[PDB]
């Protein structure tokens, strides 16, 4: 069996709290991440050989997949993938910038206070359901980008440092209409041990 | 002042239980419409003539509106229009389809009931933020189609006659993921002699 899989969330579902309550957590993981991953599995019982290829691959190459199940990939694996990756880079733990990743938002942003400050913007002003996301280019620069729905950065060549969820099914239970309360209060899960890692992998 | 302004909801914030919350309600209508409705009027201020055009006529004239407020005037008079329809377009008294609308959805879908089921599943398959429609043409034949965000169907001069909300805010608070149900239920509420006056006014 090489179909794709969720992967289980790697702490408890309270463990953010209360920051980003239980049951968000369990319908995030448990309904939302869950359904894309069976919608991309049923999608490619058409083209068995894609289970062959990794998330980044499906994504790396919709442009190119078979004109049928191109926009459900697109749509599915990268709703699989977003998700993977975005309860990987929060954690309970307490976690601060550093290494490589510190001097290089300092380099590309001038402080951590202006990239933050940057970020929250971004997240903010996103308009409908999407994503905002730290991204780093083949050579380390950094920048901030935002993306519609489930599209990712990695379609685009770039790869996430960071990224913050802002679809309302992230944030409506708790925080209603208050997208920026929700926003700030992300900063405080952001596991930057795992930022780092995914910055070193470049 | 010509400013545009939120239009009072037509019925008490609970009227609609318990198939749509009053909570949702209250955000859905205080917190959502009206921030469409602020953020037009800002964008308005550099051009204060704009405020003597119709929601329609901002969004049938997008494409022409000066650049640099027209993707602003899109989103908020789409959310401001779209909004102020939802919210007349739903009733707590009870209500049937009649007269040539009636005769129109025989006419166009076979039956009320296959009418009933192609819109829950375009309702259910918007990926994203977005609306699902039942429209008209200038001459009166009808179909379903799906808008992304808060774009309307007015801007592809078709004449919405009913239309659901299945951005998450609409209906998270009460059914989290289950937008299926959200969407069945809200049938109960669908205010047909409103939908009548649309289909007249052509
Ligand atoms: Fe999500
Ligand atoms: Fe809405």
């Amino acid at each position: 069996n090489n179909k794709f899989k969720v992967k289980p969330l790697p702490y408890a579902y309270d463990a953010l709290e209360p920051y980003i309550d239980k049951e968000t957590m369990k319908l995030h993981h448990d309904k939302h991440y869950q359904a894309y991953v069976d919608k991309l599995n049923a999608a490619l019982e058409k083209y068995p050989e894609l289970y062959n290829y990794s998330l980044c691959e499906l994504l790396q190459n919709l442009d190119s997949l078979p004109k049928d199940i191109a926009t459900t990939v697109r749509n599915n694996a990268g709703g699989a993938y977003n998700h993977k990756f975005f309860f990987d880079i929060m954690t309970p733990e307490k976690t601060i910038p550093s290494e490589s990743l510190k001097e290089a938002i300092d380099r590309d942003f001038g402080s951590f206070e202006k990239f933050k400050q940057e970020f929250q913007k971004s997240a903010l002003d996103v308009f409908g359901s999407g994503w905002a996301w730290l991204v780093a280019t083949k050579d380390g620069k950094l920048s901030i980008m935002t993306t519609p729905n489930q599209d990712s950065p990695v379609s685009k060549n770039l790869t996430p440092i960071i990224g913050l969820d802002v679809w309302e099914h992230a944030y409506y239970l708790k925080y209603q209409n208050r997208r920026n309360e929700y926003i700030d209060n992300w900063f405080n899960v952001v596991n930057w041990n795992g930022a780092l890692e995914n910055y070193k992998n470049l």
